[PDB]
């Protein structure tokens, strides 16, 4: 397991305050440096191959809020590695599993979030996996 | 799963011939336009974007065959993608398993490979993966 991120380079996305506000200060108690951001346009610009993980917000109907991971992965596609996308979702059913896969989500959390989530999905996406057979 | 990579960019590290020449043949009948390296050095020069994955070969003692797949990371380290990293050995017990993690390969090979082994992991490695939680 991993239980804290400390020095973590991560980016929030989110039109609400709140939601954006609350999963800053998750991030921060867990050791990260949380940039934030509440629009598409702004994302595109401030997301930098600083950050290693962005956090963004899919609770829009249909896959409005999926677009920004495609038109993230275009951007890095310059020198360094494309962030790993990690969406906010009120569910975690089919539907938005599909959509995270098509449109380049690595992970996804179920809201409210809690260290618990985040630290699972931080454990897992940044910690050493090896398919064997 | 995903049964045939028809058109799929890959490469073949192995200092022996035969090992090296029937991996490719393998990689041949899924489909794959296989390039192949007989040495470290030679890997180095010719492993390009091109190559959605390298198939290297670890079964000398200890990690000595791992060290090019740092020397790989480093170098895609320019703006295309680092290719994905397949290990060939002869077990798949722990001692492999965290050579791997620790050296960035992604997946690994039981030897002597087969279509079987093969498929299950460039389909793994090659097919959509979302960490829900």
């Amino acid at each position: 397991h991993m239980s804290n991120f400390t020095g973590l380079k991560v980016l929030v996305m989110d039109e609400n305050g709140v939601s954006r506000m609350v999963t800053k200060g998750l991030l921060v108690h867990l050791g990260c440096e949380v940039t934030t951001v509440s629009s598409n346009e702004e994302c595109l610009r401030v997301v930098s191959h600083e950050h290693k993980v962005v956090f963004m917000d899919v609770c829009m109907p249909g896959v409005e809020n999926y677009q920004i991971a495609l038109r993230i992965h275009e951007k890095f596609t310059q020198r360094h590695q494309r962030p790993l996308l990690v969406a906010l979702s009120g569910n975690t059913d089919k539907s938005t599993k599909e959509k995270c896969m098509s449109f380049g989500l690595d992970g996804v959390l179920l809201k409210p979030v809690s260290l618990d989530n985040i630290r699972d999905v931080l454990s897992d996406l940044l910690e050493p996996r090896v398919l064997y057979e």
